[PDB]
């Protein structure tokens, strides 16, 4: 926790009068929008804020913070959002908390993408967390076969009482448990051209700059 | 009419391919709706013995209406043939679907299967694809965006609607953009443009899928060998 508040607070350095920004989730997200709130009830900064979730936007409401649609914004400035795992090339597994898809739909769309992260979540290579898959419910349960058979080790994800996890579109994730992704835009092409695979959790080419909390304070990483 | 007559011809000659023991995949649409029609009287009257797996919930309905047996595509573990109709046959044997707004089962029904067969009357072969408007499956989070990046591309769009003006939902509750193309010369390309943006479910271009094309012509049926 110690970690994750330093990084929060620094990361709301970036936030400037006038932008629209996306906000993501996790705890780390947490204490970025507390001290955005911080800024916009203290020192009049002026903004609008983007959610990726539900429990994100009634955060940022009870600071005081205009939240919109993101088809009611032309543009997003700056999103700003955690990651489960982030690669030695920059490229992040997401979804761990089931909204990948609406993640990836905030970060498309913005001009910018900052993730913020304790230490623990910087690996070498991505695959020590697994990998999730948004799917159609419909043949899911072949989709799951053909990913077996192709070595993926899947596992559809559940509820905290085995019931099948339905995501903010209704579909289902099979998380596939590969231990290493040597070659993640490969492996990404493959899942997007699978038939019902709506998304998945591979953020290629999307991360801009990080800040990492390591022990000794948070450090800022420039990817592209 | 005569369009009418052709699709009837296609959807009897159809469910000839159709023998005892065959899990069959149902397609959507106008044309499948006689061959669905022609399934149940080769059940009802002739006592032949398949399951069924749908693509559409319209489908299923008449389907179940007339007492064939439909299981849900993961409770079987191979899909014979699936027979489906096409808004576009071009030359070269690559199809437009999703006229009907069935695509993604469409799509997802035609992969499981081992062999895909369109029945079409005559006025749906094509030189090239792209006159019929190209139907795109999107999540409805962010779907103005979409468009809009759609419309920056020259691509046309057009939301689809129902009769009264709201907006569609297909059986997945997703919504369907249109494209206006005019012509697509390469459908590939196309087609993996479309599939890699972000909040696109699926899109109608179905390539180097369809096996057997049946069409009606005013001199009968022609069986057209593609695959
Ligand atoms: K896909
Ligand atoms: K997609």
């Amino acid at each position: 926790d110690e970690l994750k508040q330093l990084v929060g607070t620094k990361a709301v350095e970036w936030i400037k009068d006038g932008m629209i920004v996306g906000l993501g989730t996790g705890s780390t997200v947490k204490y970025m929008v507390d001290a955005l709130g911080k800024r916009v009830n203290e020192e009049g900064l002026d903004i609008v804020g983007v959610t990726t979730s539900i429990r994100t936007a009634e955060q940022a409401k009870s600071l005081g913070i205009v939240i919109k649609d993101i088809d009611e914004v032309d543009h997003i400035d700056l999103t700003i959002d955690g990651a489960d795992e982030i690669s030695s090339d920059f490229q992040g597994i997401k979804g761990g908390g089931a909204a990948l898809l609406y993640e990836k739909i905030v970060a498309t769309k913005s001009n910018k993408n900052m993730w913020i992260v304790d230490e623990s979540k910087m690996v070498d290579d991505l695959g020590q967390f697994p990998l999730p898959v948004e799917v159609i419910p419909y043949g899911s349960g072949t989709v799951f076969k053909r990913f077996e058979e192709k070595g993926l080790n899947p596992e559809f994800r559940k509820n905290e009482d085995g019931s099948l996890l339905h995501t903010d579109s209704d579909n289902y994730i099979i998380d596939l448990h590969l231990g290493k992704i040597e070659n993640p835009k490969e492996l990404g092409d493959y899942l997007i051209n699978q038939v019902g695979v709506v998304e998945h959790g591979l953020f290629l080419d999307i991360v801009n700059t990080v800040i990492v909390g390591r022990q000794d304070g948070p450090e800022v990483l420039e990817a592209r």
